[PDB]
């Protein structure tokens, strides 16, 4: 695998987003891995909806949080709805895709990076946008305005992001907090420290769906 990374220059990143008050990060973690693996196949960028998951998602607990692997389980047994179709509220309400017409894209499956092995991860990162976690309670994070970030920070992972590169020394991670926070909404974080947790436990929970 290359030695640089970045998902975005190949097109395959849709524009940042901002889950507002509600805990929707592992619902926006997810769509960015659609967007990025339907794009990958297809040729095709498209916007699909953080708000179907948030509401369709029976495993996950809505704005109180969730899961990216049921997230994207969800789309690989049922699918999901283009964004525009399904737009995002910032609240859970009752799971909408039936009232919606079919779906716009469908999964085949989920697959779990091997936790806490950095190469794993960047293996998986070349592929496509991965589904990552990462302790974000920390000021550190929360102030985050640029650079490589090396904490501080524990691995008390908290907040599900979406990895769409990497370089040398970082992986780079979309977030979910709007183009005001961070590099227009992405953070590098600092790699190859020998770390297993990875910087802020970045390396313990993975997950990218997969398409055939
Ligand atoms: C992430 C978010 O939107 O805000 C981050 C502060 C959610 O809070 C979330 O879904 N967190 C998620 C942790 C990873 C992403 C799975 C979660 O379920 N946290 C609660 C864990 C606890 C019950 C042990």
């Amino acid at each position: 695998i290359p030695e640089y990374v970045d998902w975005r220059q190949k097109g395959a990143v849709t524009p940042v987003k901002n889950q507002g008050s509600c805990g929707s990060c592992w619902a926006f973690s997810a769509v960015v891995t659609i967007e990025g693996i339907i794009k990958i196949r297809t040729g095709n960028l498209n916007e699909y909806s953080e708000q179907e998951l948030l509401d369709c998602d029976r495993r996950s607990y809505g704005c109180n949080g969730g899961y990216p692997w049921s997230a994207l389980q969800l789309v690989a047994q049922y699918g999901i709805h283009y964004r525009n179709t399904y737009p995002y509220e910032g609240v859970q309400r009752y799971c909408r895709s039936r009232e919606k017409g079919p779906y716009a894209a469908k999964t085949d499956g989920v697959r779990q990076v091997q936790p806490y092995n950095e190469g794993a991860l960047l293996y998986s990162i070349a592929n496509q946008p991965v589904s990552v976690v990462l302790e974000a309670a920390g000021k550190d994070f929360q102030l985050y305005r640029g650079g490589i970030f090396v904490g501080p920070c524990g691995n008390k992972v908290d907040h599900a992001v979406a990895a769409v590169g990497y370089g040398p020394n970082y992986i780079l991670i979309k977030n979910s907090w709007g183009t005001g926070w961070g590099e227009n909404g992405y953070i590098r974080i600092k790699r190859g420290t020998g770390n297993s947790y990875g910087v802020c436990g970045l390396y313990t929970s993975s997950f990218y769906p997969v398409k055939n």
